[PDB]
């Protein structure tokens, strides 16, 4: 938690960040419960179907981050021990 | 396209129609199958994801880092284009 995050929401072009634990439950957020709700839970799918895709190619390889960029901005999901650290950039 | 095969660390491409039928690789035929099928399904899930949180924003890449690989989707016009680098 706190090392990780300030550091990460202190680095420029970071617009929110979101910190889910392992039953898919957020412990931190920048944005209000609602919006935190929808970004958690597609990113968490998002997370869930990559983690899968990598492991039908190779079932010896593991996912460690996705980054998806649209036009407004980037989003990226990582794996974090007991956590998974969603951060949305600019 | 060229370019691209030809950067540092690029192991693979492929170029796949909006009909989702590879149409250049320079993988063989049951592994470009394989990523195209795969890529194109986590890709079309981004880009849903994306409209549900906005629905005036598109996905314009996807990256996905791996233990052996990272795998970028560029939606582009009439075709995806999908790079295997190290």
């Amino acid at each position: 938690v706190e090392e990780t995050l300030k550091r990460i929401q202190s680095h420029k072009g970071v617009v929110g960040t979101i910190v889910v634990n392992n039953e898919g439950i957020p412990v931190k957020s920048t944005l209000d419960n609602t919006t935190t709700v929808q970004y958690a839970g597609l990113m968490s799918q998002l997370a869930d179907k990559a983690r899968s895709v990598v492991r039908d190619l190779d079932p010896s390889n593991d996912m460690t981050f996705l980054r998806v960029r649209s036009k407004k901005h980037e989003i990226m999901v990582a794996p974090d021990k007991d956590f998974i650290l969603i951060v949305i950039q600019n």
